[PDB]
């Protein structure tokens, strides 16, 4: 397995966020590497290639792209997969909910990846326990929780709620490698999720989003 136990840093500034920049994301990933991260989440082929220039950490690649008439935006179709194959990231991740996709179904997209990029591992971005089970059924190499609370049917939910109850349920329903992702904001939460038995945790905003860290300081004053 490409991803060792440990901390993954997500370096995925989108257009219109302050640090949107292949170049800046390559230096964020260099910082995460120097601080002891064991991998990187990255978005778009161009950011993946920039990152692969500054670090040798295995990278988890997505392409975030909206399609009309679909709620699936994380590596929705084989178009995004083909970009990621050219990028040579070690792990291709994709929304592995069962919401309607623009083109291939999720089943078909998994088969597509195994067919055309047999050397790459796959990772399932999921929002629910049933989705996690289905991803295990599809043979995903890793199962992440980034979509928990970020779908229309999980509004309100936060990974940490009720002492990480959702994560507990996920770990008990599958035997696949489970990745805690989404609002892991303190070293203490990170410790907690590793204690609960996840393989890795992914941290984004608490490391690579100074706007969001800034807002957390400023709001104690409200």
């Amino acid at each position: 397995a490409m991803l060792p136990h440990g901390l993954i840093v997500s370096c995925q500034a989108l257009p219109d966020e302050p640090l949107h920049s292949s170049f800046i994301m390559s230096k964020m990933a260099l910082a995460a590497y120097e601080g002891g991260a064991v991998g990187i989440r990255a978005n778009t082929k161009e950011d993946i290639l920039a990152i692969k220039e500054t670090v040798d950490l295995p990278v988890i690649g997505i392409v975030k792209r909206d399609y009309d008439h679909s709620d699936v935006f994380i590596t929705a179709t084989s178009k995004e997969v083909d970009e990621l194959i050219e990028s040579q990231c070690e792990v291709i991740a994709l929304d592995a909910t069962l919401q309607q996709r623009p083109k291939e179904t999720l089943d078909e997209l998994v088969s597509y990846i195994r067919t055309h990029a047999p050397n790459v591992e796959i990772m399932a971005d999921i929002a629910t326990v049933e989705e996690a089970k289905n991803a295990a059924r599809l043979g995903f190499d890793y199962i992440g929780t980034t979509l928990h609370g970020y779908t229309s049917y999980t509004q309100g939910q936060l990974l940490y709620q009720n002492d990480f109850q959702f994560l507990k349920d996920v770990l008990q329903s599958v035997d696949a490698k489970v990745i805690a992702e989404g609002n892991v904001i303190t070293p203490d939460m990170y410790k907690r999720v590793m204690d609960l038995g996840v393989h890795c945790s992914v941290v984004g905003g608490a490391i690579t989003r100074p706007k969001e860290i800034t807002k957390r300081f400023v709001q104690v004053m409200e």
